[PDB]
Formats: C-alpha cells, structure tokens, sequence
C-alpha cells in the first residue's frame, strides 16, 4: 500500500517554560518537528499533515519551507479529534501513520517494521517496556491479543503493575481512520475525543490489533521539558558520531562531539576534543581539526590543518592551507592552496591567493590579495568615515610591513613593497617601495624612575 | 524540638596530598565545610559548632565570615571527645545533629528525614547499604532492632557479611548526648573515644536506636583523595544543571556545563557547551553563551549574546549588546545597550555607552566612551612612563581610525573625527577633525627576491 | 625462566578506511603497537619480535627508535605461520608470550599473571567472558580443563553458547613453540596455519592447557574501527586521570581532561575542564592550569598561573610567572620568573627576563629582553624584506611604548624609553628617549554624517 503521515504539533509546551513552542525547539540545530517530518519523508509518504496551534506564526515562519499540509487547530478538543480534522484527506487505500514532532528520534527502520506488522483492516500500535510505567497508558492484554489502553487515573491495582506502555504511535488504513474517528465520543470529564478509544473500537469490530515492541527506549522518547530535550540531544549526538566513526572519521572522544547539520568528509580526518560542526561542512582527505574550532558552513580541501580554537563561518579553504591557533574567519573568506592564517587574524569577505602568509595581529575585510603575499602583523584594512564599504586589492608577491594601515579604496600592484608602520591611502605601482619617513626626538640621559 | 549542629572538620586529609587541610578543598568553587555549614543553617540550626584543629590558620582566614561557634581542637583524643568539647553549649531541650565537613553532599530533605525518625531520649543514625562494605563500620541489627556497630577490625565472618554501613552521622537531644559522652571510656589500642559506642550506650539504657538509611549513596560520600573528591564534584554539577535545566534554561550538555556560584536566569536562556559560571552572574531573558565562555560576577541584560570563547569578569552588559568571539572583559567593563565587542578585544574598568563598536584588536583601558562611538581596530589607550594610571574621556558619536593610539590623560570631544594611525596626546575638540600628515619616500624599479 | 615477546602488527586494518596501517593508529598521542612494546619491556622481554607486513615503510619510519627485532611477512599464511618466522630466534629455556600490536591495553600485571600460571612444557592462555560472544573463537572445556578452541563457523547450537571466549594471547617456552609450529598443519578451505591448533597439538602430547581469564575486558580488546579505537582513548584516558587523581593532581574533570605523553608535576597543581597535555610537561608545585589551555613540551615553575585558552609549546616558564588568557607561546618562547604574558601576546623563540611585562596584542619573535620591561600593547618585532630572520636585543628596565615596531637587527640598552607609536631602525642608547614628532592637520568644523 501507500503511505501518508500525520503529526500532532499543536501542544503548548508549557513546561519548556518557553516563548516557543515544544516543536520548534532543537535537536542538532534544528527543530524536532523537522526531524520527524525528514524521518516521515524518507519513510515514502505521500502526504505529510502537519497538525499546528499554539505559537501558529512562530511555526509557518520557522517552517516555511517544509514540504507538508497545514492543517490549523483552532479548538483544543483532544488528539482524536485533532487528527480527524487531517482525516477528509486520507486515501482509502493508503496507511496512515501518526507521529508526534515532539518526539523527534523515531527512525525509518522502527516504523517500516510497525507498517509491515500492520493487518489488513487493522491496527498496528507502537509499544515499549518501562521498570517505571508511572504516569503513562498501560497496554491491556487478553490471552496475548491487544485490547484496550488504560491511562493512570483509571488504572486498578494490578494494571498499575503492567509495565508496557502506549507511545501514540500508530498505523491503519485511511478509510479505517475515517470510520473509527467518527466513533470517538467525547464523555468524559475534560470534554474531548482520545486517539487511544481506536484501539477498543477496532476490537469491538473484531480487528486484530497487533502491538510492535520498540528495543529502543529513547526512539520513542518525548521531550516535555529541557532536561529530557538536553537527554534526547545527547542520544542524538552519540548516535552521529558512531556513524562518522565507523566512516573512517577519527574524533578523538565523540562524548565531546557536536553535529548540528551535515558533514561531507574524506578519509584520515581527524577531529580532537570539543569541535562544533554547523550547517553544510564538507571535508577533504587528511584534514586535521584541533580542539576548540567552530565550523559552520565551510568547505576544507586536502590536507589542511586547523590549529585549536578557530572559528570559521561560510568560508572556503584551498588544499595545504595552515589555519590558527586562534584564527577567525567570517562570511566570504576564501583561502587558495598553500596560504597561512595565523594566530589572532581575522579575514572577512576577501580573497586570499595562493602561498600568501597573514601570520599575526591582522583584520583583512573586503580584499583581495594575491598569491605569494606576505601580509605584515599588525596590518590593518580601513575606511575613511563615510557612507559605504570599499575594496583594498593587493596583487602577487607583494610585501606588507607589520603595522601598516591599508585605507580602503587603494590598489597595491604586483612586487610592491611597503614598510613597516605606513599609512597606505595611494595606489602602490608595481615594484614600487614605499618606506615611511620617520621624525624622531632623541633625549639622552632620560633616567626612567628608579 | 530547635536545633544546632556539631561539624567535625578537624582532619588531616593526607591521602590528598596538600599543604591546604581537607575541608577547604573546593566543590563548585567553594570549601566542602562551607556546604556543610549552608546545609546546616537551611536545616534550620541555631547554632553551629565547628570542630577544627589540622591547618587551623589557614580554616580561619578561609571561612572568616561563616557563623560559626569556632571549638579548637588541641589534642588529637578521637572524636567522640572532639564532639564532648562541644557539648558544654548543648541545651539540653534541643536536637543535635553531628555532621562532617569532608561530606559535603548531604541534604536537607534527608536529614529531615534523620531528626524526624529520632525517637524521644533516642538516637537516629544515618546508614547505608553496599555492594562493598569493605573497610566501613558495619551496622549491627538485632530482631531488627540496631544495638551495635562494628568496624573492620573487630567483625567476625558472618559479621563481614552486613551490608549495612555507617555513615557517622546521627541525632539525638543535647542532654543525651552529654550525659553519653560522658559515659564513653577509651580502653583501646589507639587509646581514643570513639563516638560509635554510644549507640551500645543508648541500647544499655534502654534507650531506641533507629537507623534511617539514605537512598543516594553519594550524599553520605567523603572525599578523602582527589578521584573522590572529582567523583562529588560531578555528581554536584550534575545536580546543579538538573534544575537549571528543569527551571527553563537550555544547557546544550549538562554534562559539559560548570556553575561555581550562583546563577540568576531570565526565560529563553540558551548555554552552549563548555561555559564556566563562576561567582554572582545575572543573565536576563533570551540571553545566548556560546562554546567556550568564561563568566564570572558579571550582570547580562536581555537579548546579549555572547559569542564563543569571550571572558567575562567582574563587567556589566546592557541589553541586545553584542560580545564576542575571543573578546575580554576586564573587572570594571561596563556595556551599555546595542553596544559592539568584536574579536581580540580587551576592556578593562571603562564604560562604553550605548551603540558603540569596538570590534577588532584593541585595547581600551581606564576610559569612558560615549554613544555611537567607532572604535576602529587596533586602537590603544596608554599612559606616559610615570607614577600612575590616567583616564582617557571620549564623547558621542566619535570616530576614532584604525591603529590610532590614545595618550591618556587626553578628551575628545563629542563628534570628533580622528584619522588611521593618529597619535592623540592633546584633547581633541568638538567636531574637530584629526589627520596625520605623513611623510614617505617612494622607489620605483624596486625589485623584490626572484 | 627468562622472556621473549612476540607481537603480530602486520594486519591491514581494512575497516579503519586508513592510508595507515591499523597498528599505527594512535592513543594517547602514541601507535598502538608502542604501548605492547612498552609493556613488552616492561614485563621484561629480552627479545621483542615484531611481526609486520601491510604499510611495511610507514612501519619502519614510524618505529624507527624501537629496540626490537623486525621479521617482514612476505606471504600471507596465517598467524601460526607468522610466529614460526619469528620461532627460530626462541631460545629452548626461555617463556615466549604472544602479543597483538591492536590491543594496546594488555597490562603488565595480567600478563605476569599469565606466565606465572604457565605449566611446565604446557601452554597458558589468556580468555575472557563476554554476554554476546557472538563472532569469537569459543573455549572448550572437558571436565574443567581446556582442550581445545572453536571458533563461530565450526561452532554447534551448545558451542556457540559458552561465553569464554579466546584473546589470543598465549605463553609456552621455546622448544614448545618450535616443536608445536612445525606440526600445525593447513588442511582448511583459506589454506592457512592457524595458531590455535597449539591447543590441541598440546592436549595431544598430554600437556596441560591453562586458561587465565581476565577481569578486565577492556585490557584484551582490540580496535578494528575508529569507534573501538576511540572507545580505547576513553578507558586509557580515564586510567590516566585516575592515577594522577591519587597522586595528588587535582583534575576537576577527569572526563575532560587528556594525556597525551607523559607528566611530571609537584603538590597541590590545579588542573582545570577540557586541558590537553602532550609531549613532556614538566609541572611545579601549585601550577594553576585554567580552561582550554593545550601544553605541549614545555617545564612549568613553581606557582605559576596559567589563564584559560592559553596555547604553549616547546617553552620554559619560570616560577611565579603569570600568563593568560589567550597566550600564545611558541617553541623556543622562555619566561623568567615573575613575568606577565597576556590576552592575545604571541613570542616565539625568545627569552623575556624577570619581572618583564608582555600585556597585550604583541607579537615578540626571535628577541632577548632583558628584566623589568614594559613591553606595551600592539608592540611588533619585525625584519626588513630580506633573507634571514634577525634578532632583537633589549636590556634592563626599559620602557617600549605602544603600537611601537621594532625592526631587527637593532638594539635597545638599559634604561631607555621608546614612546608610543615608534619606529625603531637604530639601536637606542643606555638611558635615551625616543620620542616620535607626530606632524597633524586639525579641521574644525568637520561634521560628521548625522
Ligand atoms: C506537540 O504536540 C503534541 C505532541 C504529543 N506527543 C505525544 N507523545 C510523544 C511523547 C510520548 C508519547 C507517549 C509516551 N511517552 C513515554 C515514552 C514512550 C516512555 C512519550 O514520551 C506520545 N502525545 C501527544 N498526545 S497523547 O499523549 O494524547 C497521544 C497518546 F499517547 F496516544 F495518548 C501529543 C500531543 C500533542 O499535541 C497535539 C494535540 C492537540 C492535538
Ligand atoms: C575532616 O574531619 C573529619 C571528617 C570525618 N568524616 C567522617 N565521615 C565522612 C566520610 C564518611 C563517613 C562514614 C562512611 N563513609 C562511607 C560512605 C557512607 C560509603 C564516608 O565516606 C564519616 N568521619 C570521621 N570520623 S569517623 O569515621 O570516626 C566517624 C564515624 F563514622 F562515626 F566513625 C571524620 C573525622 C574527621 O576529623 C575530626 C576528628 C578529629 C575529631
Ligand atoms: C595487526 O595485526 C594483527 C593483530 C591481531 N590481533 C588479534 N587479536 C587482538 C584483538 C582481539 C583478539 C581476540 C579477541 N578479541 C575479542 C575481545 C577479547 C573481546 C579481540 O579484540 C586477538 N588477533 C589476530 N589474529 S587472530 O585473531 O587469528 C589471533 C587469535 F585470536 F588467536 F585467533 C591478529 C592478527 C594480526 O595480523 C597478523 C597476522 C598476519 C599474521
């Protein structure tokens, strides 16, 4: 058959104690709702409906780009009654899984095996075994065979003794949905329709219910508040480095690593202590990462080398280049093959060329340097108080001396040569030496205070 | 009954290996003792008796300030004799808790426990159960009564068998414990009075002995070396970030987080892994530490963020300023709202006022900065070679050029436009404009090494 | 009896995805076949026989120090065929125990174990419990005594439920070996002599076959991927941390701390979260080592403070000497007693003398300083666009202004004072002033955009 999701991701999430709502909180950088419909998505379904309510704006905008039905809450009348709002969209023919976005770490492989132990014109429901069932809806047995789920305050003595319980997770057919939803009364004390009365309703239609076990506790784990969120994001994190591990990815303790987006990598990466990976990474063989950096958005070619505590964000990286110890490289960085960016540096929206060396002590922003360069320590590059930001470009092997402030717009040509403590707001030719003029006071016998 | 505690804190603590005494070996930033004394306040104590002896110099410049009743111990008698130079202050109609000031994890919610379960002219003592019971006292029961303890040396086979430990600590009323003590003699080998034997007292008079057993083991834990010592320091961080996270902050990895202090948090508080709490640190609503930051007594309004690898001390920041990466607060930092630090950044004892920028490799120390300010890169602030540190006094929107230097004590005055690479000893009037005339020899055909 | 080693390091190690071979992987800083050369000697080996093969040059440039005797594996004929190379170099009296260079963790101890468990002309072998034994060759026990060793595709519905499993690690004397070897035949669908058939080839000369199981798992287990061999780091990290814990090093997180060589500290030495030690490091009495620091081949005196995200290698700090935070000391970089180094000061290859102060954004390289220096922010040495790297020479007691460059070779005497914002091309005389004459145009009236 095929396949449609609905996930629930209306609830407030009060105890996040939260501007935002539960779902949109993350995991690896990214909200949890996100996670169960790329998880929803790569199961095969058709149709994603997302069920939203509180914090609606904050959602559509957070979610813009998600590939699925917004379906709005409008009354709080209970998850049975939320999800037949999704139901006029179901397909007869189509099984329908329902999932939670606040429950973010359930796999593909979990759920094909719930779809397959599906009966026809059944149910299949997700269950797990607790030491501690407190709290949660108890799975009912009769002689083998699933019959009904008892919450906590309806639960006599030896129920409260059952330790299986009910994760809310759960496949049927469309039409069944549709058929079983309508039936759902709502008498009761807090007035509202409960998604867990299917299981009674398709046992007095004498359909099988068949309840699939899940080994993995924390798949089905939901986050109520950011104790059990840090808990999840932990497992999560534990979970993407065994991955990368087993790649062929060497991260010296993955208890000290962080994944929040993707990661492109080549063999003999080695990764230390306390590395954040963000956004799109992509590594190229033999690449070393020293404790402490920050990548976010970056592309590393072979071999290079990035010394401890570096921060790279949406910045290109050439083979054989040497980054930091302590080196910063912002938005529109691109290092060629072969350069050296060193200790307390920091390059923004500028071109670096190939085997040219910025060493210590610099700011470079919107340059352009060529290959074979030796940028001075202390070397600055300014702008005059005015309305917008312009360009400094430095052609090949050009020698900047330490502390020399480069006043933006000027070009530097090919073989210049400038000395150490100027002020460059001309044009540099090529080979053009340009040596600051000094006028010094020399007072001898100045006895400093002994 | 009211209620005054006794802590023992005398010890040697050899096997830690320190010219420092046990007790005053930090957890969380502060002496075990001095957890021991809070705990003993919060419980409700009207008096506390510290016992000290071993480092006594060191104990009484280390917990100066704590309200304590200081009982010195001279000789070295055992401790039933050290708690017997305390009792002279016992009333008679008060509760006594015997606490150690090795133990810093004990709780206050178990020794309510404790006190409660002390029956009238009894003793309640606090015990636990073990895997290992080797080396501890062993509880002895019986009929299920408690008449005796007895420690390694002395426990026969079956004896060796009891899983049941003592922890040392204990209640009974003041008049019972004078009179008992009293009553303990010291015929033994390493001739001291050992405060053991006066559960055997209580049972000979006829009196109850009730063990209270504690669920966490760890609350009764001593650290007598440093493994130990690095066992509570985790089991109290961890606690620590528990509520923390229960509360509404978002500690990325709880297990990777150290408060050394108090913190005070708004809602929306987002903490990245690796951060340092040290000290009275205030953090308003939405406030976002990255990886690697270090704050210490510091106050931050609402919506700061604060990137990657920036310290703090002793500094105060307004509201949606902007901190980091690699930036250094300095005692006496003051950051008024919408203010920029940028990387490579030190500010030590000045005020920045609202919508300056201070964003790459400089140093502004002893000033005042107004609003709207530019602080270009590589700006410094000194001093003449002389006797003291003077104020440099920089109005509103200044602009000050990359790589200029400030030669306090100098003002520059509201709108004030100084050039790159300027050395400023004379004040700088308003709307003045501050060029630097340089002089340079240019050479051409100069041709660089082939 | 005397001992020899044998330690098979030729494998391929297929699933590390390594241009290195799996023996060459490292923990702690070293290749795993070092630490089994170590403990080899350690045990007291006379010979150590390694066995290589695959990544044979990479062997032999990376082992090049260790006194062993290399035995190349031309053909691949399996394990037995292996140590037969190395067989004839056995001496008839002499234990020879049989080691793995990809389980780095065998203890001593356990090996001590072993061999003195050894029977006369019968063989001792290491064995060990697992819950999943699942893919390991099994220990087969007839009335208690072991017999003979089958591995899973042999393995019977009982077989494969017996939970002793085989380490392979294994002494018997000389002439055992040479005489069991030579009858191992290879009558088996790989075409290869299998070293467990000793067991059996043993049993059947009526030799007895001791096995010694071992309590620790860890110690015996080897690392075939990068997540076993990450899980390794981890145990020995941990066994490392502990040590230093009971000696005395206070290391307020052993799960972030981490060894990568060998260390020799003194009393009382602070050792904050996340600190990666390398090389040897040399430690004083009460060093304080904060967060982030990475300390590599350098000797620490006594009481010196080291700030968070400080970065030394190859360096020499005298006692007293404060450095931090954001330091960077690069090889050749010596601190006498009682200096400063502080936020964002780079020195490389350079003596700073007593009392001398290096603050910040300062860059010193190939310098001599002399005592009681005040070297000011953004002070720059540097060369002149030349062929080699010159030296800069400061004495005593002088006074080098801010944002000052000094360009080597030059020479600053005793006494003198540089004012800020200098270029220093000459050498400056014993107490001389040099003070650079600014020329500035001042425009009044200038108003800045509004
Ligand atoms: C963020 O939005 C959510 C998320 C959500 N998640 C979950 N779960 C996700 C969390 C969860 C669950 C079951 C059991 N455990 C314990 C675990 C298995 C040990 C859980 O942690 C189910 N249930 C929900 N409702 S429910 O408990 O009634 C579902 C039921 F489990 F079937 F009963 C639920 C409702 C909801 O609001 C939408 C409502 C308004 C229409
Ligand atoms: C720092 O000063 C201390 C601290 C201290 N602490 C402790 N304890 C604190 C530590 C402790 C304890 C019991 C059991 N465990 C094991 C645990 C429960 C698994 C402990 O770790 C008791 N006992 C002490 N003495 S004691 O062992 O005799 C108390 C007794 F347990 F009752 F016996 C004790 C003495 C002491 O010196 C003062 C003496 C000179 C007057
Ligand atoms: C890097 O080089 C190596 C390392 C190595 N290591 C190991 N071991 C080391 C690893 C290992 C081992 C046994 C059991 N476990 C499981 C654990 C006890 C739970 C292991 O992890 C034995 N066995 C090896 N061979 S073996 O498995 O046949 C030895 C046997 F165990 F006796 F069978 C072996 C061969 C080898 O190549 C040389 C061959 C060409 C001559």
């Amino acid at each position: 058959k095929a396949l449609s999701a609905v996930i629930l991701a209306a609830g407030k999430g009060t105890r996040m104690y939260s501007d935002l709502p539960k779902v949109l909180h993350t995991i690896a950088g990214k909200p949890m709702v996100k996670h169960v419909i790329d998880t929803a998505h790569q199961l095969g379904s058709e149709n994603i409906h997302l069920i939203y309510g509180h914090g609606g704006d904050l959602m559509r905008t957070h979610l813009a780009n998600e590939q699925v039905n917004w379906v709005l809450q409008t009354e709080q009348l209970g998850t049975a009654h939320a999800v037949q709002q999704a139901a006029p969209f179901f397909k007869d023919n189509e099984n329908i899984v329902v999932l939670y976005g606040d429950a973010p770490l359930i796999t593909k492989e979990t759920l094909e095996k719930l779809i397959e132990a599906k009966p026809e014109n059944g149910i299949a429901l997700l269950t797990v075994n607790l030491d501690n069932p407190t709290g949660y809806g108890r799975i009912i047995r009769e002689n083998g065979n699933v019959v009904a789920i008892v919450e906590q305050k309806d639960a006599n003595a030896e129920q409260l003794n059952i330790k299986e319980v009910n994760t809310g997770v759960m496949v049927s057919d469309g039409a069944s949905f549709k058929k079983w939803l309508a039936r759902v009364g709502n008498n009761n004390a807090q007035g509202e329709y409960y998604l867990t009365d299917l299981i009674a309703l398709a046992n007095q239609d004498n359909c099988q219910v068949v309840a699939v076990q899940a080994t993995d506790v924390m798949e089905v784990e939901g986050a109520n508040n950011r104790l059990q969120l840090a808990a999840l994001e932990r497992y999560f994190q534990n979970k993407q480095a065994s991955k990368l591990l087993l790649e062929g990815v060497m991260i010296y303790d993955p208890a000290r690593f962080d994944l929040r987006g993707t990661l492109e990598h080549g063999k003999d990466v080695e990764i230390d202590v306390n590395v954040i990976i963000e956004g799109n990474v992509k590594l190229g063989d033999r690449v070393k990462i020293g404790t402490g950096c920050v990548l976010k958005n970056v592309v590393i070619g072979n071999d290079v080398e990035i010394k401890p505590y570096s921060v790279l964000e949406d910045s290109i990286v050439g083979e054989k280049a040497a980054i930091g110890p302590f080196s910063r490289l912002r938005p529109g960085a691109e290092l060629a093959a072969e350069t050296h960016v060193g200790n307390f540096v920091e390059i923004k929206k500028s071109t670096v060329g190939k085997g040219s060396k910025v060493n210590h002590l610099t700011y470079v922003g919107d340059s352009e340097i060529g290959s074979n360069c030796n940028i001075g320590a202390g070397v600055i590059t300014c702008n005059y108080d005015g309305a917008n930001k312009f360009k400094t470009i430095i052609g090949d092997d050009v020698f900047v001396g330490s502390d020399t402030q480069l006043v933006a717009p000027v070009k530097v040509a090919n073989g210049a040569t400038i000395g150490a403590g100027t002020t460059i707001t001309r044009d540099v030719g090529e080979n053009e030496l340009v040596i600051t003029r000094v006028a010094q006071r020399h007072i001898q016998g100045w006895q400093r205070p002994i």
